[PDB]
Parts: C-alpha cells; structure tokens; sequence
C-alpha cells in the first residue's frame, strides 16, 4: 500500500547489487558484474505495514547523472566495503550532492558497512558509528555474504522515510 522509493549508492564494488539481491531473492551472488542501473520492486511487511519497495541499484563510477535519480528518491543507502578505505572516505562526497540535489540537510538516509564477514577490515566499526552519528543517521553493518544485517539496513532506512514524512 505505502510505496518507498530507495536509491543504494556507493563505490564501486562495496556489494550494492549483493545486497539488493539478497533482500529479493535471499541469495548471495558471488560473481562480479559491474552494474549501470538496475531496478528492483518488492512487497514486503516493515512494523504491521505492507511496503512496496521501489530499488534502484547504482552505478559505483558514474556516467554527472545522479541528479536525476537522487531527486526521485527518498532514501538513500549509502554504502561502503570494510575493506576499502576509499570507499568510506567516498561516502561524504555521496551525501554532499545528495543535500546539494535535495537541498536538504535532513534526506532520509542510512550508512552502510558492507562485507562484515571479511576478516582484513581497514575501516573500524567506532570511525563509521561516528561518521554517522555526526550525520545524525543510522548505521548498519552487514554482509551481503551471510546475509547479516541486510533486512535491518532496508528496513531502517523505511523507518527513516517513515520519520521525515511525519515530521
Ligand atoms: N565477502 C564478501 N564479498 C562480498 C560482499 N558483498 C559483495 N561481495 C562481493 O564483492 C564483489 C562486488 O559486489 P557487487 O555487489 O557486485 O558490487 P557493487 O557495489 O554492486 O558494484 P558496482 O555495480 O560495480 O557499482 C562481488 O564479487 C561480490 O560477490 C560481502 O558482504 N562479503
Ligand atoms: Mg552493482
């Protein structure tokens, strides 16, 4: 009934496209393929209510474009690899266009930190719980490889929508 239009964002690589198949077909896909733009429908129950989730899966290095998609979404799941310091450091950079796009310093919005089953990790879990607490939005992390956390980053970021539109 209620329809929730999210954007998944982030380098190249993080495991974006894992992480959306994972929520709609509870598989992981191992192989790599880059994507340019994927769009994903799912009905699903959050807290007592049935969600149409509209997903769109991005493109880490873009061809910029992202305005048009930024502008159409309403949540945005920022997400970086625990292995990629670049990828996390990338991360402002995403909000920052965002907030420029939206005009907007309060844009639904949840920050990822992907492939948590890895054991050579770069970026600490307190440096990200802290970046996103001076955002002033949630952090998950999760693993697209075990499916950890991958229903509660969606999910969360439905309940941050949830928020801005009751505002
Ligand atoms: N170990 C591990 N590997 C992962 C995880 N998530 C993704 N991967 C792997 O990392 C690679 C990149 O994953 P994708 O999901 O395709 O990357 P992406 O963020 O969609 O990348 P682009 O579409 O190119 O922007 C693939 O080989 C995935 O199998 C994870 O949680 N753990
Ligand atoms: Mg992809």
């Amino acid at each position: 009934m209620t329809e929730y239009k999210l954007v998944v964002v982030g380098a190249g690589g993080v495991g974006k496209s894992a992480l959306t198949i994972q929520l709609i077909q509870n598989h992981f896909v191992d192989e790599y393929d880059p994507t340019i733009e994927d769009s994903y429908r799912k009905q699903v129950v959050i807290d007592g209510e049935t969600c149409l989730l509209d997903i769109l899966d991005t493109a880490g290095h873009e061809e910029a474009m992202r305005d048009q998609y930024m502008r159409t979404g309403e949540g945005f799941l920022c997400v970086f690899a625990i292995n990629n310091t670049k990828s996390f450091e990338d991360i402002h950079h995403y909000r920052e266009q965002i907030k420029r796009v939206k005009d907007s310093e309060d844009v639904p919005m949840v920050l990822v930190g992907n492939k948590c089953d890895l054991p050579s990790r770069t970026v600490d879990t307190k440096q990200a719980q802290d970046l996103a607490r001076s955002y002033g939005i949630p952090f998950i992390e999760t693993s697209a490889k075990t499916r950890q956390g991958v229903d509660d980053a969606f999910y969360t970021l439905v309940r941050e929508i949830r928020k801005h539109k009751e505002k």
